[PDB]
């Protein structure tokens, strides 16, 4: 017999993003929000825009998809309608009458593509937005022309 006690650990490190990459995120959007540097670094880069709620709503959608509950995938979809597609909503993101409408109608029978629309409408508007608008910035300068060579 002999008394024994466990005990906690450390994470690791790795890569974060290439040259060749930053410019990826110029492409498409996607492929920033994905990155884990690129996405931390444009979230950022929307709070000061007070456009955070523009990205909001993305990683919702997302967290969204994942969703088995029957229940969840109702009631969590009304959650994300009475936030962002709210009337005067506290994030209510960018999205005209068309889209915002699209949603709505979608909420009676919602199961994963649900925020189909409203996601790829937000999407396109924070990668042809934003997107764009944070490569000007400094954020990106860093990633492109930071400590490393171009």
């Amino acid at each position: 017999g002999s008394s024994g006690s466990s005990g906690p650990e450390k994470p690791a490190k790795t890569q974060k993003t290439s040259l060749d990459e930053a410019l990826q995120w110029r492409d498409s959007l996607d492929k920033l929000l994905q990155n884990n540097y690129g996405l931390a670094s444009f979230k950022s880069f929307l709070k000061s825009e007070f456009s955070e709620e523009n990205l909001e709503f993305w990683i919702a959608c997302e967290d969204y998809k994942k969703i088995k509950s029957p229940a969840k995938m109702a009631e969590k979809a009304k959650q994300i309608y009475e936030e962002f597609i709210q009337t005067e909503a506290p994030k209510e993101v960018n999205i005209d009458h068309f889209t915002k409408d699209i949603t709505m109608k979608n909420l009676v029978e919602p199961s994963l593509s649900s925020f189909d629309m409203a996601q790829k409408r937000i999407h396109a508007l924070m990668e042809k937005d934003s997107l764009p608008r944070f490569v000007r910035s400094e954020f990106y300068q860093e990633l492109i022309s930071g400590p490393s060579s171009g």
